[PDB]
């Protein structure tokens, strides 16, 4: 039932950037164990590796214990890729690409109108000439933009040249991935070395400063999605000025204390917070009236 | 059924001062109880900040009790401000500013002509040399100043040099606010600290002594607000031979006992109390009689 | 019961190549000395030839002891093309044919419909413009197409004009016995004279090379599908040439270390693999799932 | 092991032509020596039990030594017959006819029942549309076919019309004698003039030469047949298509040279050699099976 | 004894006409002057006439000498007949019939057992419908019918209505004694008057000519019946078919050179010759076996 916070309502779309997270996948296909949990992603890819015969039943017991070894799942996942598969410079090496193509298909069938109303709002924000960044293996945004009649161009960390062009504010039609993409598993980075090899283009950290001070971001995700390791590293090594940052997260009006705690946590982080609702299909209408009223005020 | 007083009409406008409260805002935009009186603004903040989830339940109970209580408006304001403000003030901070922006919400949306005829009348006194001072966040004259082209700006707290030049009659057009500048919400000057913040520039009060002794003052839309502690301190600092002066007042009531007691306190201030304007038209017609001539061809 | 491979699922019918190994025709007739093994084929040919009074024991039983060597026998059988028939080749002689026509018997009667599922799948793929190669003398596919009411043509690597039309997808009416079909024994290409024949008609060599580079093959039967002598010679040179290409072969789970090392060697050549325990019944089931995918990609 | 070879088996009844050589008449009716060879035929001139063989006992011993000499016996038997019956020139007689008829009458108790199985086969194919022809001096087939119920007509090289009307496939229920037959004594020729009768009838030569290139000719008991000067005059003469005829001989095979020798010369003429196991009884077993296959393929 | 010589044995009773000189009686009884050859019948007729004292000395010398000299008997016998059988009213006599009664006396004792076998076989053929004609005026076959228990009707050309029924087969078991008969003196002739007596009924003449062209004729011991001008004039001198005529004669191998010489003479005349025996009994041994063939083929 909720309403425009004037700070946003007064901000112009020209100011804005957004982050994409789990809530879109949770609208589309929340039954999929992996899309709710990265230890569920380990289970799913372990099932596929067993179906492939990459590693034995005794290894399957060790990897089941790895499901129980929660936290730093980003690192555990890098290790599991490398345990299963080499990072070769040559050959379209098989089983791993197939394994992710199997996980990538048959999400598009699931797409709810709840997703379509987020997506239409999002597409208008994109059309306003913004920048967008994603945690998501899921790419529903790119495909559905084509159902809405439009191209979408998707970008990845190892395409560091396009990371730079996104940060330079140049690319319209644009989304950046931190993690998986349908293009090539080789794009993936998950151990800290892969991430920091991109960050070692240190001028990009100075463009992260420019954006993070100057513009206003809005985030979709678990909220812990800003707390995930490379998000912490990339943003916090770029900006020490917790005072001078300029940007928001979206949060669920479930338990009152979850959003209070998160609001204070983000305040302590140097980050801004807004709340909507518990339900995973209450967000779209809230987001729609919010979005068109911002873009029509920007007009 | 209403009349002018000869001593007011016989002064030259350079001789006159005016003091303004909520009834003029009710002439510009009667639409909200907040515009009729400050108590409605408490209900507006309560509604808005609950709708945000920026008021929690015990905070809401305090402000519900403020609506029961009606303390001195200084203490109402301080009570309201202090719980309304969530903060850790190293970061630039936000939420109370949005609450003001939604509670005010850009009153071009609520305009009416009867109030703007009052503004044009008072402003013409200022053209032939009159001065004006006022309580609230109601920048409404400044809306009409942008319509009428007599260049004007809103002053409170921080610019005592400019206040001195205007009180020193070096410039005719400026607007003086007294509660504190709304763009400093946690700061708001409705506290005992406001008495000492005026004392920082007793030289501004020295010109206000000169004005209050020499000039004749007209009081509009005011009430017990001018018997609240900040106005008591201002008046004691302005003159102590307090009864002797000539000043005029127009007011309405809840019951006649208010007007008996108010007329005694007004006369102790030097002020003569009159009643009309159950609806606006009495004041425009009183101003039509006071203007002498609309054609400007006889005199 | 077991997972399709996405990378294989991707391609159009027109895009794909299919090869019918000796294990596959042995699934078309799981009772047949002509198909059980090459050692069995030679043994049965010789023993059947003496059963018709065509030959004498001295050479035959001495070479039978040589069969215990299990090796060189493919070319020793071509040396037997000298030995076995009394020889003239311009006059329409019979004895070599008499053996191979005693061998090409029972035909359809041995087929399970389960094998016919695979053959029907092939027939619908060939209807969509696909292309079929086989290691086998035996036109059981063409006879099955006539059982389901329509012509297929039987074709040889000594009928190079029709091989070129077949290879360009034009002669989809025809099925290419790589070693030649039983019907005309002099035609046969398991003989090194047939390997030379692929060079003698350069268009055959070109079409093999062209098709490897341009398009993806799916290979079926046994390790011996790849390993048998003409396949080893022609097709392993094509993967001595290199472009990191993608191709497919079907295997049973078996000895997993041999399977792994084979899979590695195949990957090093440029081939991708599918592997399951307990042999036959899953191959028709899985192949039919793949067939409807390819069929829907055609339509 | 008495299995059936393919290339012969391919044919339906009308496609085939059957040559009944001297040994089959002997095999069909062995109760008198006279059938059993050309030495038997000449011996029959001596088997005469009446005074009017026109020779001396010393001339009889000379011609007995001609049987020891392996002489020009086809012509020498004619010369002997001309010396046995010099009536005047071409005038009528009884004595040759009396000898012949007394030898040749009463055939059906002189038969084998296994020989009646062979003749059953002959008749069965002939009614199913064959061509049947003989050298031999005996209507054995016609009399046995009358015992079966069939009113068979006997033909020879006197009425060239009847030879050709057999050749047209028209004379169902008829049998054709080339060297001649007893019931028509003045039609018999062992000398060249009988061969000259068909060489003169170029239309019969054209039928035999048509049957030679395209049709299949098969020969039974035929150790001499294909090497008869009469056969070479009747058959080969104009046409050299020997490389591409489709013709067949059966003989008992027990030494390797028997097939090798026979094959080489037969392939020079254009004919295909076939084994049977151990004795002549195997040949009616093979040929009766082949006959019911020819019938069932035809009808 | 003689083996069978089929060509004569073929003939049915109604296909048979038997030619009867004395020679049947010669073979039956070679010891009697009346029987040896037709000159012996005329000698016995002359002997009977001389015992009756009927004839002149110079006529008797003429007859005896002419019968020994092998002259043409027709005129010798006719002269004896007309001398004995004068033809007026008062100068008339029977004597030639009375001489026939003396000549053919006691023949049933005179017969050999071979001769009785011959006559039994002839009578058996006559009862089975065989046709018979005789130059003898005799009762000899009518006497052997009496031996057997049978009787026969005796005719000459001038008994023209009964001879027409004989000739038209209506009187089988009647016998025509061409030259006259023991029942009738006026008929008896061997002459152009005999050709007239054949003509005397033209239907009888036409039947007689028809027999020799159409039927088969058999001659036995015809040591003059070959030369009868009556038999010559129609059969030898007015039938053209001599090459083709299916006629038969039995002659005795008393010398093989007599048989060669007689074969030459008779086949030149138009008469076809068959050879038998050392002595006359060999003809009855064949003739009974032959008679059984004739009757069984006639049945």
């Amino acid at each position: 039932p909720r309403k425009l916070l004037p700070s946003l309502k007064t901000k112009k779309p020209r100011e804005l950037v957004l982050v994409i997270g789990t809530g879109i996948s949770a609208a589309v296909a929340p039954q999929v164990p992996a899309l709710k949990s990265w230890k569920g992603l380990i289970q799913a890819l372990l099932d596929a590796a067993i179906d492939f015969d990459l590693l034995e039943d005794e290894e399957s017991k060790k990897f089941q214990k790895c499901l129980h070894e929660d936290k730093n799942l980003v690192h555990v996942a890098h290790d599991l890729i490398q345990k299963l598969s080499p990072r070769t410079s040559n050959v379209r090496s098989t089983f791993f690409k197939d394994c992710l193509y199997e996980v990538f298909d048959d999400l598009e069938s699931k797409m709810e109108d709840s997703g379509k109303q987020l997506l239409q709002s999002v597409l208008h924000l994109m059309e306003n000439g913004a920048l967008v960044l994603t945690t998501n293996f899921d790419n529903l945004l790119e495909l559905y933009a084509a159902d809405q009649g439009k191209q979408l161009e998707s970008l990845d960390l190892t395409d560091e040249k396009k990371v730079l062009e996104w940060a330079q504010e140049k690319r319209k039609l644009s989304v950046l991935h931190i993690h998986g993409v349908y293009t090539n598993p080789s794009g993936i980075v998950l151990h800290p070395a892969g991430y920091q090899n991109v960050l070692r283009n240190t001028e990009v950290m100075r463009e992260i400063q420019k954006l993070y001070e100057n513009k206003s971001f809005l985030f979709l995700g678990c909220g812990w999605t800003v707390d995930d390791t490379t998000f912490q590293a990339l943003f916090l090594e770029a900006v020490k000025h917790k005072s001078d940052l300029e940007h928001f997260m979206l949060v669920r009006r479930g338990d009152v204390d979850e959003f209070k705690k998160l609001r204070e946590n983000m305040l302590d982080k140097g980050i801004k917070v807004i709340s909507y609702g518990d339900d995973y299909a209450d967000l779209p209408e809230y987001f729609k009236r919010l979005t068109c009223e911002i873009s029509t005020r920007g007009t």
